[PDB]
């Protein structure tokens, strides 16, 4: 499913990631705009032989089991194809796990390369929250 703007914040502040670890709500919708386009079904292919998946690309070197990236760790316990579904509760839930490991929402590349430092609240002005 491909989310609209405001259908997301609303969908990720019901699931708790409001200024979770202090990363407001808007830093969440824009990394999920630039990581995936809002939609779950995507996924990109790494040169390490890895696959991103998902709203926001979690990454099968480290986080969920793909079955294909050999000496992988899957840290959240899922399946990496439990995050491309149209309920975004398993791809919240590890992401909160990512965000918790040290480096915040640097671990997020287009988040560092494209939200970092910008007026991420312009993510999220006009919707009903
Ligand atoms: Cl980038």
């Amino acid at each position: 499913k491909v989310f609209g703007r405001c259908e997301l914040a609303a969908a990720m502040k019901r699931h708790g990631l409001d200024n979770y670890r202090g990363y407001s709500l808007g830093n969440w919708v824009c990394a999920a705009k630039f990581e995936s386009n809002f939609n779950t079904q995507a996924t990109n292919r790494n040169t390490d032989g890895s696959t991103d998946y998902g709203i926001l690309q979690i990454n099968s070197r480290w986080w969920c089991n793909d079955g294909r990236t050999p000496g992988s760790r899957n840290l959240c316990n899922i399946p990496c194809s439990a995050l491309l579904s149209s309920d975004i509760t398993a791809s919240v839930n590890c992401a909160k796990k990512i965000v918790s490991d040290g480096n915040g929402m640097n671990a997020w590349v287009a988040w560092r390369n494209r939200c970092k430092g910008t007026d991420v609240q312009a993510w999220i002005r006009g919707c009903r929250l």
